[PDB]
């Protein structure tokens, strides 16, 4: 019985928390120094491309509401929160020469502060999509390798400023995300590939993403980690992949190449130093090589690697050139009319609880991982603007959606694989890229006719009560 999972089903020491990024809650997006990201000049110069037409200038205001969400935080319960810093916060220009923002660093210290003050860990994400405008601008950002170490020198400020709190970093979030809806779909910022080409950018992004991580992984190990004693790792987006004919080798091979095009091709390369065999063959000439001293540092980059989770798929095999079709695969929802799971509030989020549990099991057999964090697990609640506020906060589905998941978190540690903590998405309810303010993922409610005031929903009061300390 799912309904019943507790702290006391887990370790002492396993944690856990909830989770936000920096364009997502902070708004203060031109206050305190701040300078522009790809997703404030997406939003303000193409906003079609989002749901309302809306933007994260204010975002829920976390960047003011900073104390309050501490506050939140503390009555909640839980041992850590995972949060972003925003680049072009304390480097409003990217890199260097752009100027360093002593009132960006200032508040990223009074939250990791008051985050401290009450017990609660900060888990704290470097790159969460909001490259700097001004480096986007001068050489295309993760389309250029200068990318790399202006990401190092940034990655450097922010083990100098805070790593002596900051004992958890995390190089990028999702940068899968980040190169197939930013490069392949062009949905999201920058809105490229939809000038583009969704056949070679997505490699060269993904490429750049790997070597800055890696860059960032050395710079922490070399220079910040004896002195500070933290650990780096890196959070992945994931989808439970699985044969839409349990009986045919095609639809077998088809799963397992959808897991090397998604996960794979992060995973791979720094677990051997290269790409998975499957989007070599698959990929061509289009895939980028890693030179030896690359493949050397990308390989064990890591002393954690956190996974975000949030559905699944069936798979099957396909039928110029594009990512999506590069994949050679069909995807599909459906055996003999029976959905893999329902759909919560979106339609691409089907409910399949036994997937987090298959992609622990996967990610520790095929990658070894020594360390996994649950960084990202959660749902969003059907659209309905006719609540009142008691009727809005019973999230009952996202209830069982997180009692069911973690409950399979624990039955992946029953086969085996050592997961350290979980953090549900998200927080609060907040912006949610292309689909700005309408999907709401918090276990915090927020009121957006009233200065985005917090309520619990009754998931909050769950994971307090069930999980605190
Ligand atoms: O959309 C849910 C969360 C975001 O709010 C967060 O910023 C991100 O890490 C994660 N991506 C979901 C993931 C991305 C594309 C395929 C669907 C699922």
């Amino acid at each position: 019985d799912a309904t019943r999972i507790s702290r006391s089903d887990f370790p002492a020491d396993f944690i856990m928390g909830t989770g936000s990024s920096a364009y997502q809650i902070e708004g203060g997006a031109r206050d305190g120094g701040r300078g522009p990201s790809i997703w404030d000049t997406f939003t303000h110069r193409r906003p079609d491309m989002i749901r309302g037409g809306t933007n994260g200038d204010v975002a829920v205001d976390s960047y003011h509401l900073y104390k309050e969400d501490v506050n939140i935080l503390k009555n909640l319960g839980l041992d850590a929160y995972r949060f972003s810093i925003s680049w072009s916060r304390v480097l409003p220009g990217g890199r260097l020469s752009g100027g360093v923002n002593k009132e960006g660093i200032n508040y990223y210290n009074n939250l990791i502060d008051g985050l401290l003050a009450n017990g609660i860990k900060p888990f704290v994400t470097l790159f969460h999509w909001d490259v700097p405008q001004a480096l986007e601008d001068e050489y295309g950002g993760f389309l250029s390798p200068r990318i790399v170490d202006d990401f190092c020198e940034y990655a450097e400020l922010c083990f100098w400023e805070f790593g002596d709190r900051v004992k958890h970093w995390m190089t990028l979030n999702e940068p899968w995300t980040f190169s197939v809806h930013g490069y392949a779909t062009g949905l999201y910022a920058p809105g490229r590939g939809r000038t583009g080409n969704p056949g070679t950018e997505p490699y060269w992004v993904t490429h750049h993403l790997l070597l800055a991580h890696a860059a960032a992984v050395e710079l922490y190990k070399n220079k910040f980690q004896r002195g500070q004693e933290g650990q780096i790792g890196i959070s992945h987006a994931t989808q439970w992949m699985e044969p839409w004919d349990e009986n045919s080798a095609s639809d077998v091979e088809a799963a397992a190449r959808a897991l090397d095009f998604m996960l794979g091709w992060f995973m791979e390369p720094i677990t051997s130093g290269d790409y998975p065999k499957s989007m070599k063959k698959f990929v061509g000439s289009r895939l980028p090589k890693f030179s030896p001293e690359q493949s050397k540092m990308l390989k064990g980059s890591y002393d954690f690697v956190g996974l975000n989770y949030y559905t699944a798929s069936y798979v099957t095999n396909a039928s110029n050139f594009s990512y999506n079709t590069d994949i050679h695969v069909t995807y599909e929802t459906d055996r003999n009319g029976v959905p893999i799971g329902p759909q919560s509030g979106s339609d691409w989020l089907l409910i399949y609880p036994e997937g987090i549990r298959k992609i622990l099991v996967y990610t520790k057999k095929t990658y070894n991982v020594p360390l996994i964090y649950v960084t990202e697990n959660g749902v969003d609640d059907v659209k309905n603007t006719n609540l009142t506020l008691s009727e809005a906060r019973k999230d009952s589905m996202r209830l069982k959606y997180l009692q069911d998941h973690i409950f399979n978190v624990r039955q992946a540690m029953n086969d085996g694989v050592n997961v350290k903590g979980y953090f549900a998405w998200s927080l609060l309810d907040n912006f949610e890229w292309g689909e700005g303010y309408g999907v709401r993922f918090g276990i915090i409610h927020i009121d957006y006719n009233d200065n985005f005031a917090r309520y619990p929903k009754d998931s909050a009061v769950w994971l307090m009560n069930s999980f605190h300390k």
